RNA sequence: GAAGCCCUCACGGGCAAUGUGGUGUCAGGGCUACCUCUCAUCAGCCGACCGUCUCGACGAAGUCUCUUGGAACAGAGCGUG
């Protein structure tokens, strides 16, 4: 919330998770706020996901600004266990990063586009 | 970066990406490229001697004479470990 500056429509979110699912099956993705963070710092990230129901908020407060000063696109997901499920985890995930998609690049690209537009 | 842990004989359940587990800890460490090598450390297995404290077994040689005395464990005499 304090780190959320725009609401992502349920639909856009639907597509993103799908792109992430096919991303892990095809391309490469990182699970966990620590791995996600290093990807953004190493620049090996194309699209980063960040849950909104993370408590405490400190765990992910840094993602937004760290991404902007890295050109890396990011998007918000409502639930925390969905991001984890979509990332292929048996638990939750406060953040995720698509480290080079796979057969989803087109979509991942559009999702990012739709985001910049959503300001 | 799930390669992990806990419960249950098992089935199975729970924990764990808000990080279980590997690596590492100033002889700094990690990483990339090499040399060599390990007996350091850490984990686990086995597992005492001796010493000390207490407890217990075994364990030598007179119950001889006289006198006194209620009693010899006394005095004098002879004998023993
Ligand atoms: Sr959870």
């Amino acid at each position: 919330p304090v780190y959320v500056d725009f609401d992502v429509p349920a639909d856009l979110e639907d597509d993103a998770l799908e792109a992430l699912e096919v991303a892990r099956d095809t391309g490469a993705v990182k699970k966990g706020t620590n791995e996600t963070t290093k990807s953004i710092e190493r620049g090996s990230a194309e699209l980063v996901f960040v849950a909104e129901d993370v408590q405490p908020e400190e765990i992910v407060m840094h993602i937004p600004e760290l991404a902007d000063e890295k050109g890396v696109p990011f998007i918000f997901v409502e639930q925390q266990d969905d991001l984890g499920h979509a990332a292929g985890l048996e638990v939750g995930s406060a953040a995720a990063a698509v480290t080079d998609a796979g057969e989803a690049d087109a979509d991942v690209e559009d999702i990012a586009d739709k985001v910049e537009e959503l300001r």
